[PDB]
């Protein structure tokens, strides 16, 4: 039916995006690591909608394996999926980096969204005509600046990888968006996480035959500054 | 008040917009080259708002400058630009090509975009918050093809131009759009309708956001990759 | 033969490049606006190589068309050509500019390349294997920042029009390349004769190669990130 | 000072760099995962100059670390860093991969590149001015085709990460440059292992004020199909 699968459901934007299409009526699948956060929100949200919370981190392969063939008959075709699970970590220019940090990031920002990604494209392709996948870039994925080393590469990643997505999905239906936003809270007026859910919620009710390749949003407050010299 | 500025409203997807937009109440300034067919497009959404057709070629940087002047004052302050106005000119290889279609393309699609948003810019400054410029771009802009030369050029300009021109209206709450299209018209590509509905959803955002580029091909749009000769 | 199309040579890098490849013994074709210092620049490299000096605004097609047409016999088959005529005409904020000085960037940065390569392109052609076109872009035509606005779109043409122009070239031998410097002449910034000589590397790269875009700044100048206004 | 770290050095751009830096008399250490090829390929170079083969996986972390801390005071400076070690493991459409090969992808390319750059870069940093880091990238990150899914994000990661690292190196002298190669020969006279030597060797020797941002380069007969209509 309407059936939405979002990953890091109680990170970031992961939150608004479970809120708005609960208000919609659509049957959600919420991921997220820390299972007493992820459970009351599932709770909450079970009030208005169907939901199915599924304690895991997007980095264990083996485990996003088993909750995707474990998942009942209801997700047999997927609508929506949002990967969102992602992170930022550190402060340190790149040479005085954290290792552990840059790897966290690798395996959270690329591979938990790739094995969300590929684990669950049978189901969407199953679903057809009106599926989509939103990914979140960001601004970082195109615009460089310090201390952005790996957090930024990890969103070119993401972006490159949408763009490419699509040229293996000929005849599918399947939908691939990468939004890329910037300043968020989540007196400069910053994004809110409801901006990125209604944004979303209006990329995935799209009329079938549209694809929204990329969409690069910023509160109006935030533009570029340029170059610097040393 | 919701004003609303459109370079070529019979041409590409300014009909689209302009009927999309009358539907809102917003009051319309229509330009375009065929007077007859902007007139009764004019004339025909009358009925659900007011318009105001202007025949003009945008090229034209001395016609812009005075039809401008003499709007009238409810357009002292304008909510919205949308920089529709360009042109294609075939797909020939370019050591074949007219040098009078390239400068066709160079002066609508550049040079008329540039006339329009500097001539209108200090109205849309005095609108404030919420205020929007939408430029149409295209795929062209950033993706190579056999005969795109100088059509997706100009596209590039755009694209580089908008990002810029953020750059440029700190504090003053316009907003500045570039807008993508690929495919329109078994390939159910994009429709001028979808066009008109993007461009809307875009200029109806919350003053606080500022919707860069929106890139939006037909589902059965993607890319082919390299060629090897 | 080693014959190379150089316009506004007595302007930005195009001085330095009729330098560096007049030691190496092409025979230049050199347009400039300014007639005296042209043909100063031409009757001082004449000792070291052939030199055909044109007085000519790059704007004017007219004046472009007959010139090529005019061209001797010895340029039947062009090497090389360099679009080096352009400028900028301030950082003053858009909706203050005046479309005098938006006129004259877009009439040189942008139709200036298209007459020259257009009227150039079957010589090149003609010359087959081993022919070059660089075109200069800038960092501005990628990298957004205050004041940029015209300029910075003249650029993001040149970039995209360079990459279109390669698809048009099948079998034809001819390279085109999109030279993109940033901050030119503490910073030690780039010189001109950095970019002669990188655009001298560029057309004598061997034949089966295409280098599509190269993009250089001096070290000391890297990308500031966002501007935030409150 | 003028010491050369290659990873992936046994057989590709590698051993041709390793090679063509061996003519100019670079002290070379030479990574790889083939220790007979690898120690064979030491083994004639020897005759030329000074090289260190280390049998290693750059993507295995404590062994980077291990190797690079038990370096000789030789490498106390460091003049430049090719990361060439990566690969792609096919053009199968993303819905029917096999995730180890996702994993193989990310884990070399990837975290391979970033092991390698983060131990290596105090000591880049201690040669200081003139000093090179040269990424490979691919045409695949900027290019969208069917099959390149993580690829193509894997070299999108790259690119952005190169420039990002700029924004981290102001005062230090290290140069950072991301290569972007097309087609090449692992009749359309495709590029060759020893151009991409040459270019790296021409990035490498720059002068030391001046940082090549990127480059990127195909064969002549390789351009841009466009769009595909399914």
């Amino acid at each position: 039916s309407s059936t939405l699968f979002i990953t890091g459901a109680t990170s970031g934007f992961g939150e608004a995006c479970a809120r708005r299409f609960a208000e919609a009526g659509w049957s959600l699948v919420l991921t997220g690591r820390r299972e007493e956060r992820l459970q009351a929100l599932a709770g909450e949200l079970s009030a208005k909608t169907r939901v199915l919370p599924l304690t895991l981190d997007v980095r264990d392969r083996a485990a996003m394996s088993a909750a995707v063939d474990n998942l009942p008959e209801e997700f047999a075709t997927l609508r929506g999926l949002i990967n969102n699970a992602g992170l930022a970590l550190g402060t340190d220019p790149a040479q005085s980096c954290d290792l552990d940090d840059w790897d966290t990031m690798v395996d959270t920002n690329i591979k938990g969204l790739l094995y969300s990604t590929r684990l669950l494209l049978p189901r969407l392709i199953a679903h057809g005509a009106g599926a989509s996948i939103v990914n979140l870039g960001s601004v970082a994925g195109k615009w460089p600046y310090p201390g952005s080393h790996v957090y930024g590469g990890t969103k070119a990643f993401v972006e490159q990888f949408s763009l490419n997505l699509r040229c293996d999905l000929q005849g599918t239906g399947v939908r691939v968006t990468n939004l890329e936003p910037g300043l968020c809270e989540s007196g400069a007026h910053p994004i809110q996480p409801e901006d990125i859910a209604e944004t979303i919620f209006w990329i995935m009710n799209q009329p079938a035959h549209l694809n929204i390749n990329s969409l690069e949003i910023m509160p109006v407050s935030q533009s570029w500054a340029g170059f610097a010299i040393h």
